């Protein structure tokens, strides 16, 4: 296959619906490279068991952790890492309220070259057990010879939009990883970067970042078909930020427009938003505390009950991951029939002006809270006019490996959103607990 698109392992599924799934120790092993060094970008660590998935012999390599931490969140992180001298902290700014440091990416430099690997968990135990989470893994990158003057760009200009995502922290740490990153040839590379990061982007840097990022490139590199307006957009998240008193404030108006965007001309378009239901998580592998992992608060969803006539069920039976909760967050836009694609989106980005960014100053700027990253397969990059649906996820090569199930289902009137921190104490989990916050 040429998309190197995988899921994790889920322990408790049975053996066909892991092969070719990938965990943490799989992607860190010595088989994918001698490892110099590494930098792990995320959002929660657990430093003790992230040391424990490199192999023995590569974990006193270096390592960096790049996130977002503040006062008494980030002492406690830099007491985690402080028995670890080999471990380094980058501490990203996060100067706009209420932003974040979600990105999920690893830098592993090796003897051998450099690989990027861009996902969807946390450095947690759970994050990796019995979740449905997407990696993208690169092709190893070599090294250009010293000397020798090339680009090592590709044709999707990942190396330069990479650095340029890195430029943007504005951290020493960092600058050595962009130094890295320009001496190795990334020319291989078949998708686009999708980057937020935190600030307020006008004229020349409106379309740098975030939806406005994703609009750019589906304009310049994805073509209109006949009949556009009957393919659908599809959203699938982990968690739900506060979009407007209605679908016009930002859900309709911005964030579908850019969504709905195929080439350069000049909406009845359906929306499905994929999100968990309160009995997806009750009958999940996990339970009910797979739910603190969706983090959708009463105080935001009440606010926005319009929103929830968008949502549908949770359902991966392609993948054997039905019972498996969601923490990948993808976006694509699928023949009315769902038989084909015109992109893929695979992304650490949830529904949330934080995420995608926001219009402001009379739709002249667009300010973003946090940083994000993602990457978006488009078949132009592969000399394809569409993708095939993959049938099965795990059972030719040109056809994208959707990882849950098509059409996908409306909630049922009985159904409610995963709300996070109010009770479920009427039918109990399948550890036989109730859900009391
Ligand atoms: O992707 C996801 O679903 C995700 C969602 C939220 C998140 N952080 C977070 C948390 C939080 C606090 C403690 C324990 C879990 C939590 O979620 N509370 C807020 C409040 C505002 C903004 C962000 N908040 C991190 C991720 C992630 O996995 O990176």
């Amino acid at each position: 296959n040429p998309f190197q698109f995988y899921l994790t392992r889920v322990s408790g599924v049975k053996p066909k619906y892991n092969s070719g799934a990938l965990h943490i120790k799989d992607i860190l092993s010595p088989l994918f490279g001698t490892l110099v060094s590494s930098a792990q970008f995320n959002y929660c660590f657990d430093v003790d068991w992230l040391v424990k998935q490199y192999p023995p012999e590569f974990r006193k390599k270096p390592i960096l952790l790049v996130h977002g931490d503040k006062r008494e969140a980030k002492a406690h992180l830099h007491a985690q890492a402080k028995p670890y001298e080999n471990i380094s902290l980058c501490q990203a700014k996060l100067d706009i309220a209420f932003g974040t440091h979600h990105t999920k990416m690893m830098l592993l430099l090796y003897e051998e070259g450099l690989r990027v690997v861009i996902h969807t968990s946390n450095l947690i135990h759970a994050d990796w057990h019995q979740k449905t989470q997407g990696i993208w893994l690169s092709p190893l990158y070599p090294r250009i010879a010293d000397g020798t003057h090339k680009s090592g760009e590709s044709p999707t200009h990942f190396k330069a939009d990479l650095i340029s995502y890195l430029m943007a922290y504005n951290a020493p740490s960092l600058k050595e990883w962009i130094d890295v990153i320009h001496k190795h040839d990334l020319s291989e590379t078949n998708v686009y970067l999708i980057g937020s990061t935190p600030g307020r982007f006008q004229g020349s840097q409106k379309d740098n970042w975030g939806h406005f990022r994703l609009k750019k490139l589906l304009k310049d590199h994805a073509s209109s078909m006949p009949n556009a307006e009957s393919w659908p957009v599809v959203g699938q998240f982990s968690s739900v930020g506060s979009l407007g008193a209605d679908e016009s404030k930002w859900l309709c108006s911005e964030f579908k427009e850019s969504m709905l965007t195929l080439g350069k001309e000049s909406s009845s378009v359906p929306l499905y938003l994929i999100y968990p239901s309160v009995e997806n998580v009750r009958t999940s592998l996990e339970g009910y505390p797979a739910g603190g992992s969706l983090p959708y608060s009463i105080q935001t969803a009440e606010k926005q009950n319009w929103l929830h006539s968008y949502f549908h069920k949770w359902s991966a039976e392609t993948s054997g991951r039905s019972n498996a909760m969601p923490h990948i967050k993808t976006y694509m836009r699928p023949s009315p029939d769902f038989s084909k694609i015109a992109w893929f989106l695979v992304t650490s980005a949830n529904l949330s002006k934080a995420a995608w960014g926001a219009l402001e100053k009379n739709g002249t700027q667009l300010m973003i809270r946090s940083y994000e990253l993602g990457v978006l397969f488009l078949p132009s990059a592969f000399g394809l006019d569409s993708f095939k649906v993959k049938q099965k996820f795990f059972a030719p090569m040109a056809t994208f490996p959707v990882p849950y199930d098509l059409p996908p289902e409306l909630y049922g009137s009985k159904d409610r959103p995963w709300i996070w921190n109010i009770p479920y104490v009427k039918a109990p989990d399948t550890h036989g607990n109730m859900w009391v916050p």
